[PDB]
């Protein structure tokens, strides 16, 4: 509360560390469905159904331009990528399985880096 604070966690490396995580996600062989925005002119149903599209290139641009106020807003966009994928793709599809694999890969890096 006012003049009453928990001890200051060092957040000065967060930006760099989120960038490294994102590089590792970018270079995973199952990243291909997530590298670029879904083409809303060429994929029927996507625009109407997926209210907040997100992809790795969009996260990278947001990261690079100081549009993440903290590491939690960064994790929310990464997870949004996988949540969108589960909304639109059957679990038993190449893309559906890609999304599950990438979400697992991400959550481990996240826990190991920050928890």
């Amino acid at each position: 509360s006012m003049s009453v604070k928990k001890p200051k966690r060092d957040d000065s490396k967060d930006l760099a560390l989120c960038s490294m995580i994102l590089t590792e996600m970018e270079t995973h062989e199952d990243a291909w469905p997530f590298l670029l925005p879904v083409n809303l002119k060429l994929v029927p149903g996507y625009k109407k159904v997926i209210k907040k599209p997100m992809d790795f290139s969009t996260i990278r641009e947001k990261l690079s331009s100081g549009q993440y106020p903290n590491l939690e807003t960064f994790a929310l966009d990464v997870r949004l990528v996988f949540d969108n994928c589960e909304t639109f793709n059957e679990d038993d599809s190449d893309i559906g399985r890609a999304g599950h694999n990438m979400r697992k890969y991400f959550e481990k890096k996240w826990t190991d880096t920050f928890k």
